[PDB]
């Protein structure tokens, strides 16, 4: 098993860094893999965000 990339983005909500970070971890723990980095995406207001890319590795 590599690494895998992927992307997630809303188009109904601007939300903070801490949303974005819980995403992300959650989305790799169900996919049996840990979080090891993300970014966020399409920065909103002034201190939110509408989405995240990351990369989830194997445990
Ligand atoms: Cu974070």
């Amino acid at each position: 098993e590599a690494c895998k990339f992927l992307h997630q983005e809303r188009m109904d909500v601007c939300e903070t860094h801490l949303h974005w970070h819980t995403v992300a971890k959650e989305t790799c723990s169900e996919k049996s893999t840990n979080l090891h980095d993300y970014g966020m995406l399409l920065p909103c207001g002034i201190d939110k965000f509408r989405g995240v890319e990351f990369v989830c590795c194997p445990l």
